[PDB]
């Protein structure tokens, strides 16, 4: 519990726990894990509607609780809201729903999962198609406003927004709430610098997933595309410093101001990632990662590219 200061008061943890695994993985094991990650120190945790597995989070959590391991205070839960829900008289009812499934009063943060959206019903990819929908998310946005005016959620942020979808809800009529952070893909190999820079002179934080290279799930990532973990600069800084590559991707993230998630479930790694905050990078080291961008986005398919708010300039 290093932390930062959000725009609304609140304070997030600058290591977050991921939570995504693919549905081939029983649900069972992100309970497992979920106690793993607080047991190590994790205590921001990241999950979603979309990952299926909130139930089993917030089971996780209320046993750590239970037991007297941790507070609800002292835990950080992020929930996002999924892109069949934009339209602003579904939202307070998707936050709702994940509330139940988690068991919690509260979450600490409701993103808008993605700018995408999607035709509304209950198929999380509705042939089929896949099936767009156009909403003004700033009408999603004022939605996540009276949310977090409920209590519902303490703070309120987006995810996978570029700079001009940000902008257009900071320059909204009648805005309440700046959102507290863009959670977006971002590592060596797509550091987001510009977006990065844009956040930090609006008081947004910049949250980075996929940040140890992604799951590099068949269903939208290249097999081909180069292994971040893999990268000879990273396994360079690894042996200099006598950690891992995995420790250097998540140690940059820091160093630049990112709050970094990393998502393990693996007992070791999970134990491993919570070491980010025991060494440092020099100004040569991070420039040697900041040589390393290269526009690769491994989240690439077409079953989303053509989407009309598809937020990368391809
Ligand atoms: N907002 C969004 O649209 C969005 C998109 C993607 C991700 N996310 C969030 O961000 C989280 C993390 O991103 P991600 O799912 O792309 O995964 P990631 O954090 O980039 O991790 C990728 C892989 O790295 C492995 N790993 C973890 N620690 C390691 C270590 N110390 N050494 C070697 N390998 C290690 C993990 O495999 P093992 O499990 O086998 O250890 C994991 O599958 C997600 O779980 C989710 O919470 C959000
Ligand atoms: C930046 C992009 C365009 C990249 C793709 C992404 C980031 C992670 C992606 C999901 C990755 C997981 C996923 C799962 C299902 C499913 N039915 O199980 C359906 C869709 C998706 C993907 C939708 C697009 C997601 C939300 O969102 C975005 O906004």
């Amino acid at each position: 519990q290093q932390c930062v200061k959000l725009n609304d008061g609140h304070f997030m943890p600058v290591l977050g726990f991921g939570t995504y695994a693919p549905p081939e993985v029983p649900r069972s094991k992100a309970l497992e894990v979920t106690k793993l990650a607080i047991e190590a120190g994790f205590r921001h945790i990241d999950s979603a509607h979309l990952y299926n597995n909130e139930e089993q989070v917030g089971l996780a959590i209320r046993s750590k609780i239970a037991d007297g391991s941790v507070k609800r205070e002292d835990i950080f839960y992020t929930s996002k809201l999924w892109s069949t829900f934009h339209r602003p008289e579904l939202v307070r009812p998707a936050l709702e729903n994940s509330l139940k499934k988690a068991q919690l009063d509260y979450v600490d943060l409701y993103l808008i999962h993605s700018p995408m959206s999607l035709k509304p019903g209950e198929e999380l990819s509705p042939n089929g198609k896949v099936i767009f929908d156009i909403v003004d998310l700033c009408t999603t946005w004022e939605a996540m406003e009276k949310c977090k005016d409920a209590g519902l959620a303490k703070s309120i942020g987006v995810s996978n927004f570029n700079r001009r979808q940000l902008e257009m809800i900071l320059n909204k009529p009648g805005l309440k709430y700046k959102p507290v952070c863009n959670q977006v893909e971002c590592h060596p190999y797509f550091n987001r610098s510009k977006l990065l820079d844009f956040c930090k002179s609006k008081d947004i934080v910049l949250v980075a997933y996929s940040a140890l290279g992604s799951q590099r799930d068949k269903r939208w990532v290249d097999p081909n595309s180069p292994v971040l973990l893999e990268d000879p600069v990273l396994c360079a800084l690894a042996k200099k410093h006598k950690r891992t590559p995995a420790l250097i991707a998540l140690r940059y993230q820091l160093q630049r101001g990112v709050v970094v998630l990393a998502k393990s479930y693996n007992e070791q790694r999970i134990r491993q990632n919570v070491q980010v905050f025991e060494f440092q990078l020099t100004a040569e080291d991070m420039k040697a990662i900041d040589g390393l961008d290269r526009n690769l986005h491994y989240f690439n398919s077409d079953s989303f590219a053509s989407h009309p708010n598809y937020p990368y300039s391809d």
